[PDB]
């Protein structure tokens, strides 16, 4: 049961958030954010740059000073605040889901039942961790008492993408705040609105001024200002592999701040001959097409055993042809438009490359509408490992189906990639499942399912898909500093 | 590759071990220990009673005094001592394996390749834990610094059975010593020899006097004296459910000492129709017959799906008929004699009980030799849940095979038992394996295998099979006391 | 800011709670609960006995069946339910604090700002643990995949005392429900009201019928029925050392159910010569007199260094003389009446004993009013270790002041006790603090403070003060069963 | 008791170690390693460069292949191998200590009693961790079974400095090998010998070929090749802050390999007026002068409270003047030469800068011998924060003594640094110790002691002193990859 959406939600926040106050950019400049379903400008938003980042960093540093309200606050109380924030987001769920759809393009039904639900679950999960991430008392040699304190890392710069605006903001705020850090967040230029509204809720929840600061703006300006800042202790980045390299170099060239990266992928989804056919087809469809194909862990290489290849393909094509593309506010819409014009064109370019290289176009392949950035659900069959569409992240509704024969063969082909974010295996056999989950070089391996995320389970990639993890207890590590205190004692006893 | 055994190993230790020295019982009484393969007395052993236990507890208490060598010793050094003990045991491996077989009856090849290997692995595993079981620093509300110290419980009474003499001794000493406790061990009257020789190695390894004290003797005397002692802080017991009750009652009626119990079982081994037949038959045989059937976790209820029942039974009977029973020092021997006359008679009684209640005797069913306590591998078919042989622990070479139709049905039947030590499932299906491992109410569930123990994995029972665990990190909990220290500080900061 | 109390709160719940419904006792019998401030009957409460306990256990067992709503519920949702209960309790905070004061006797200001605050913080802390108590994946030897599942123990019997009705209920429900167990709680006959009202909130919060069942009644009847029940998996008991022994014996004599105990103490509060005089005096007063002296961890052995003894005593006597005893609903009242006539007489008897044995009566020593169970704040000086009042738990407003000379002396005297629940050290010296905190044999050692509890920090005693812990992560151990699942795999790799 | 050293130990290993074999550099080029006590060449060593690093990486990658002996080896066995390596190093303890002193310059007595002892303790500690670093089973929402596997990161490049040759190699190999990774180590050009001999012991211990590969050579050649290698998964660097930046940039510019840095510091050692004078003076001396002042965590900023400044300085000067500088093989020698000519000159330059900026030269200040690189123990008084010697790491026998008045003041001055490796506090006061340990921004804070390291306690820096940690359980995090496996199950239950 989904409440009727306001297809034209009002925008209340569109400025820079610092010290719980709204500010215009120092330059007074603004940039437009577009509704991808219509191609029309929603509103103007303050264009933050270096000077604005500097103001935000100083406010974060001030809020992080020893003896400040945020530093003195009981850990259990930080949890109370995260829970309060969640309650506020839930109060405004119908509104936020509509705003998310308007700015991003994803179906309102999904924004409401999925994105918003996950935001709530993630913040409430981390609220619980606030007073539970213990340090240790260590039995070192000699007459000493030794223990560790798990202290906050400090001023954390967080740069997020546009595919899951509210969820990415929650994935970053949750562990950072639970562990007592202060934040300077740079939201994506394509989707800054929902995050800004949440900042209003952060203030309402009672978080001390300076604890969370949000600077909307571009990458080479605001984003780079955060990465190269001399007083930013750590930077968490989620986005393209290309910018990930830029971020790591900026950190090494500035103050050696700590860096964590969540990059893209070209995740293999392996269908063994003994899989449940109906289930495997629907899951492989979901694996690739979810969120207009704009998922880092999208199952973009669908490997199907030869004995079931023909039937699997035939059913996959039928499902892709039946997928409803249209107005994201319409309850029947399964697929909305791509996020912007740049992405829209990039996808069309990859489709053209697929055709040129000899992949078999089975359905779709072009624009789905005259207005907005809509693309038809596209399926390529007989894809080979050396093809561009089999190697590069398309980030669109373009499915690649490859044929294989043996389990030893598919392991090697699946692993022959510079990416290692996720992978999946569909089979009824115990031994095959264990053999594959162990052998696949990926941060997450799903068995008989796909895109199953939980605030409790970590999500991080291997190889060039990034470093470190998000969600779960592991997510707390990157936001913690370890201090060992070793005290001389009169006579140590067990 | 097994070294030739000395079939008549000399006995060097047969007294009470206290403060690293050998003592006769205060009464000067001795008891004979019998070789179960011949029915002849090996030698006499000091018969410890209450007064001897009192001496041992006082020695253990003195060695646990604050400032003592054992209390001041670095945790890493306790690990060094455990590793040294393991090296000494390995040096005398061939001798210990033969002495184990002489007093217990198990095949020398098994004593050498299994028992001794597992003793070495247990001690070395625990040596590694000595300096890694950390306490915690806790983010409590207010201006305080709060942390916990993981201290030793103190004087630990350990009462062990006779089925795995050396191994049970190691399972008890490993975690207790790794955490800095002191021990008063009461070994089984049927198999005291190997543990007394290890005491000699404990002294040789460098353990301070009083850290380990061993008192051979009977149960209602020496064992009860430990359970009811006013200065024993904890008692660990492994044996019959019946004596487990007496122990817990003795603890409650004396000084409320902490108690952990490892009792018996009637473990269900479930063979689904899609299982690997050959593997399942051999493993089911091993699951029940291992160690002359004297295993707490013996797969004494073999449930077989109806479609493969006939074939499974036919193959199980052939395997049981081919099992070689004889002199345990002979390399061809698969099964030695039962531990003693009492058990021998108990098993014969159970065999007769099975015949009387209508179970189908398929093979064996009688005495296998003139001398010693040898029983023929026995298999009962068409066993029903309400039969006594399907409910009570026989602890002998007597197999029960039951027929079932569905997975839902077998779950209920397998769980309808007052015991819950272990269980197993043989199937090739992923979902059946996961459905069963979750649904089975047992401490350990094996999938496509049986009796697979690792020093790293915990082992404990559910229901009336006991409480607490042994092996792994979990085995350290019962040997640790948690002290919280909460300090007022000028101003608490994250 | 404390809201004006309803000095005569209406009673809405006074029956047996089973399956989210109210029931009279099978016998139809009821017992009166008295207001300790007036000595008058508040109302009648159903008198649960064995047959009632039998009904509650059956309800709990049914609610725990595999596939039930409580068993299938996501761990995170158990957390949501606990947070909801907390919210309901906060909504009815004013009412609950008043009802607590009416049935128990403690000052309403304290019930509201201390007890209710702690109930909320306990339930909210444990709600956060629901989905965070992980099992392990273990690198066992050989070609196997081994892991542990932390499952609920099952039907947990919880018998609680009268000193902190609401808090004791929270301390028990929090960890038990966070881990998915079902409960059959037997509240104290002296204070059954507030717990019964919370049962109504449990139902309102949405917990499935049978998850929490409450049986008001007497000890030897309802309490013993739970301890000896054949289908209760675990029993947690908080109360007298005497009954603790009965519980452990009942468990061993019945079904070997798991047992944890929290008994009394005779906690030493050590004031060194360099301590802050003013702080130490107020804290020692608090340590002993808090909650009408009805605390298990009361600092009932105040050790004071000779050089500051005279001054400390002088100041301690003045503070005791100024302590306001009267109507608990009056904002000026610091000390309410003792819980009942039995306790009232026991305390007066101890005071007589103190005078007979030569302790120096410095103030108080008699009845404080002709109505209710009020006792004057009493202080005994020059107390010696061998005195009855220095060894036995008085549980009243009777303070013992002892003189000592050296640090080695005080450590031994503090440790020369059958109890070991808590201890405290007041000093400005680093080394003295560390020397004492390590040497004192107590579950909790406070430094420059007393009675500092946090939901995050564990609380459990040493020696005869109990076994196991409550609060913190450690509290989850006793409510968890560990299952090892070991699966044969094709080829294990790191 | 230290065995008499061989003052001219023979060199057995001086080549590149790959696949358990010795190779000359592909270019055939060699470089001389100098004895810092005489200034003479000890021997030539193969000069590894990019091509050699390429061979090492291929060897490491081949040893890491799924199905390889190293990958299939039981975790417990990796522990056995580390323990065996430790035994071999202990067998050759006397020789190794001598060789260390010959190549490095530190006193032989220290090499034997400190360095070798810590190497043994480090390796044995990590051997224990091999089969104890568990993954987790997670209670995620929905009908799924989710767990994590802690897998090795893979090919780890390790670049180490010259101050503690053997210990640095151990600190690196211990955690890397315990977690199943493979190594390509680049030892310091100034001290390559001991590491190369240990490589021989690694082969003897039984480690599979290619698990550990050592490439002696220069930094911009061999070092940079590892940091920029496309097939190196992680790089761990210990050294100058300047090269740390180079490493991080090379990583971001190459394959986004994971990076951990262990840089220098300017650690504050704070002496409060209530400190034990004699203890504080000796410890402050040790803090700074240890290992020729060549310690990253050297107490190079000795803050002394004004009331005790004069006496402290006076006593410090006396101690520095009596410190014996000479032949490291002579038992009376407390300080040997500096590692090389470059360091020797840099230190002399800093002493010159100290005199020029107005620091009061109290003793020493020049060359201590005609031969080798010996420098007189130098002490500067009245040092100000803005001085060069007060800000830059000198890495020599040059002590800075600063005066302060208040605790609040020293906290600010101590923290006003770009570094944050360590700090110390000398005081008898409990509150002062807790106030400072919390307030100091450093990875390690010692209280009434200095340079207290334990294999159990983690060691890592804050700010520009590095990221990540070494030693303890924390040291395993950087060498582990986390894989999440999420499996669809029929019906999840608690
Ligand atoms: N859990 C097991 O691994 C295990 C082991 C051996 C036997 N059992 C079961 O026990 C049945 C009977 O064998 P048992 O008589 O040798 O077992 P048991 O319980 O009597 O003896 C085991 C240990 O406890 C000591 N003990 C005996 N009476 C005692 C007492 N009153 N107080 C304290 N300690 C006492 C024994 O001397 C021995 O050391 C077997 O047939 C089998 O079913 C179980
Ligand atoms: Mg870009
Ligand atoms: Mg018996
Ligand atoms: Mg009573
Ligand atoms: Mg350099
Ligand atoms: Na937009
Ligand atoms: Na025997
Ligand atoms: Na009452
Ligand atoms: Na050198």
């Amino acid at each position: 049961a989904v409440p009727a959406p306001n297809q034209q939600p009002e925008v209340f926040c569109n400025q820079i958030f610092i010290n719980n106050e709204w500010h215009d950019a120092v330059s007074r400049k603004t940039f437009p954010t577009v509704n991808p379903s219509t191609g029309e400008v929603i509103c103007q938003v303050a264009e933050g740059d270096k000077e604005d980042v500097d103001k935000a960093v100083k406010a974060a540093r001030a809020a992080f000073q020893l003896g400040s309200p945020w530093r003195r606050m009981d850990a259990s109380h930080r949890g109370r605040l995260l829970n309060r924030l969640a309650d506020l987001i839930e109060r405004d769920r119908t509104y936020l889901a509509a705003l998310e759809t308007l700015d991003n393009g994803k179906p309102y039904v999904i924004s409401y039942l999925v994105d918003l639900d996950m935001v709530l679950k993630c913040l409430r999960y981390y609220a619980g961790w606030a007073d539970k991430y213990h340090g240790k008392t260590i039995p070192i040699d000699g007459d000493f008492f030794s223990y560790t304190r798990h202290e906050p890392v400090g001023v954390c710069g967080q740069i997020i993408p546009w595919n899951f605006p509210l969820l990415m903001q929650a994935w970053k705020l949750g562990p950072a705040l639970a562990t007592g850090n202060v934040v300077v967040m740079k939201v994506a230029e394509q989707t800054p609105l929902t995050a800004l509204y949440v900042a209003n809720l952060i203030k309402e929840a009672g978080f001390p001024p300076g604890v969370v600061n949000i600077v909307p703006g571009f990458g080479p300006t605001a984003g780079a200002a955060i990465a190269s800042h001399e007083d930013v202790d750590k930077v968490a980045f989620t986005g393209s592999t290309e910018i990930g390299r830029v971020i790591q170099v900026a950190a090494g060239s500035s103050n050696l701040k700590r860096v964590t990266l969540e990059l893209g992928g070209k995740s293999p989804n392996i269908i063994m001959s003994d899989a449940d056919m109906d289930w495997a087809v629907e899951q492989a469809h979901f694996a690739l097409f979810f969120n207009q194909g704009q998922c880092c862990c999208a199952g973009s290489r669908t490997f199907v055993q030869e004995d079931i290849y023909d039937e699997f393909v035939e059913r996959s094509v039928a499902r892709a042809k039946s997928r409803v593309v249209g107005n994201p506010f319409d309850s029947k819409t399964e697929q909305g438009p791509q996020v912007d014009e740049t992405q829209f064109k990039k996808i069309l370019g990859y489709i053209n490359t697929g055709k040129q290289e000899g992949a078999k176009l089975l359905c779709g392949g072009g624009i789905a509408a005259d207005r907005g950035y809509f693309i038809q659900p596209t399926v390529f069959g007989d894809v080979q490992d050396g093809m561009t569409i089999a190697k590069e992240e398309i980030f669109g509704p373009v499915m690649q189906i490859l044929k294989f024969k043996t389990i030893e063969e598919v392991v090697g082909r699946a692993n022959n990639s510079t990416y290692g974010l996720a992978a999946a295996v569909f089979t009824k056999d115990l031994d095959k499942a264990n053999y594959l989950s162990q052998a696949l070089q990926a941060g997450t391996v799903w068995v008989n399912c796909y895109d199953v995320f939980g605030a409790q389970s970590p999500f991080g990639g291997y190889k060039m898909s990034g470093s470190g993890q998000e969600l779960g207890e592991y997510g707390l590590q990157a936001y913690t500093e370890v201090k060992t205190v070793t005290v001389k004692v009169p006579q140590k006893n067990s």
